[PDB]
């Protein structure tokens, strides 16, 4: 099916930078994959940060602001940068596989990022 995988916890540096990875299994030919962050709160959900990449590359997919995302095959790692305390929150990951179809979508269980200041 689609199974998205993050690390439970993860603590940012006295910088505010936390690091991730974000990885998935699936049965579908990726060829282009959206990964989205979203930062959840119960029911509250906010987009942190997106981006596209090919699976057969390896390169830096995402460096907007806040996020830094580096990709290869089917992993990713997910950087954000400026994190202050009150940026502690969990932040999932979620991956779609956009092309070829058939479309697949999966979540990962979240990873909580603690910011000490
Ligand atoms: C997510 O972040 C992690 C942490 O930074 C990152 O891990 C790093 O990956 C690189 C590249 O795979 C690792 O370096 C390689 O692994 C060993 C080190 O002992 C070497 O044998 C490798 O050398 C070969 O490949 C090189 C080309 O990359 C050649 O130049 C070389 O001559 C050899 O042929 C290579 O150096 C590195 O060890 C890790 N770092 C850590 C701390 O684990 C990971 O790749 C990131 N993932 C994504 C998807 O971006």
């Amino acid at each position: 099916g689609m199974n998205v995988t993050q690390p439970p916890v993860v603590l940012a540096s006295s910088r505010g930078v936390a690091s991730f990875s974000c990885e998935y299994e699936s049965s579908g030919k990726a060829d282009e994959v959206r990964v989205t962050v979203l930062r959840e709160a119960g029911s509250q959900v906010t987009e942190v940060c997106a981006g596209t990449y090919m699976v057969e590359d390896e390169l830096t997919f995402l460096d907007d602001s806040t996020c830094i995302g580096t990709s290869r095959g089917n992993k990713v790692n997910l950087t954000i940068q400026g994190l202050r305390a009150m940026d502690t929150g969990l932040y999932v990951c979620k991956v779609e596989l956009m092309y070829p179809p058939p479309y697949y979508v999966g979540i990962g269980n979240g990873t909580q990022i603690y910011v000490i200041d």
